[PDB]
């Protein structure tokens, strides 16, 4: 059963980019990211926004996946799902559709598949691939993450992005880590601290 | 010679306790303890006190010892040293006697021993045991924690303090997680935050 996502970065015929817009540099902030780090930075059930490039248009019938992975070597054939007093509670469980058990929700699109795959267990979210508006240049997904980092139990989670074909050919890959909190912006102005404390003290 | 110094508590015949002043809840400070998530936070090079406590004192020639440990399984076997960067500079280096590769210096003590095990290769730091002034409660340490969390790669370690007699014969145990960085008020204010997140998720 254990199976580890693919995970390696694939550009594919398209040229598939995930991009992240500017962001607040504010301690009040809801989303930020950190160029320096790498990370995306949000709050539990919030817009947590990527912007996907292609060069070319991908063919009919095209989706996106995003599939959430441990990272470290222990954790990383877990399933990554919702905590279980998260899953079983009540704050953002009633009046919405989506199952309990999911880390990841896509906020304004109805045609959302939540995928539980019955041969590894692992949990994604698929939404169908539209193309951006006439002459520019991205297509935005809203994802809603609905768990805390400090819910399990900081367990790092990368968030694999995947442009899929109907038959579920893989078309393109990138992906980032998602750090999610009460208060994303100070994280995020915390790890650059931290990091910069140690990039001063190399040699020459 | 990979040896794990012992850390579990130990009491003694003397009641050996560590405790901490009360500290500033700055963001500013530059020491601060958390009793909430039981750790120390300094700022590097600057004074990071413990208190010791004993119900009857202990025999002459007595010592207090401070041993760095990593306590991750991965790397509990690694010795605890400055990080080389640190240790080949001339930052806190230049104008001080205390050997450049130790993590631990003791501040306004003349009889400090640093230790480097001929078999272990563990480094720690030895004072003599001085009472407290007479009919008052703790004998203060001033240690000095010669590199950040941030250096190494965090590595959480665990500071071990001992009570020995002249012999090496272990009279008491306690010990501390101890966190540097350069803003130690603003990290145990994050880590707190964090914690009660998760703490609130329990069901009745
Ligand atoms: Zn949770
Ligand atoms: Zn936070
Ligand atoms: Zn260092
Ligand atoms: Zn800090």
């Amino acid at each position: 059963a254990p199976v580890i996502p693919s995970n390696t970065d694939y550009p594919g015929p398209h040229h598939f980019e995930v991009t992240f817009q500017q962001s607040s540099t504010a301690k009040s902030a809801t989303w930020t990211y950190s160029p320096l780090l790498k990370k995306l930075y949000c709050q539990i059930a919030k817009t947590c926004p990527i912007q996907i490039k292609v060069s070319t248009p991908p063919p009919p019938g095209t989706a996106i996946r995003a599939m959430p992975v441990y990272k470290k070597a222990e954790h990383v054939t877990d399933v990554v799902k919702r905590c279980p007093n998260h899953e079983l509670g009540r704050d953002f469980n009633e009046g919405q559709s989506a199952p309990a058990s999911h880390l990841i929700r896509v906020e304004g699109n109805n045609l959302s598949q939540y995928v539980d795959d019955p041969v590894t267990g692992r949990q994604s979210v698929v939404v169908p691939y539209e193309p951006p508006q006439v002459g520019t240049e991205f297509t935005t997904i809203l994802y809603n993450f609905m768990c805390n980092s400090s819910c399990v139990g900081r367990r790092p989670i990368l968030i694999i992005i995947t442009l899929e074909m109907r038959d579920g050919q893989v078309l393109g890959r990138r992906s980032f880590e998602g750090r999610i909190c009460a208060c994303p912006g100070r994280d995020r102005k915390a790890d650059e601290d931290h990091y910069r404390e140690a990039e001063n003290l190399y040699f020459q």
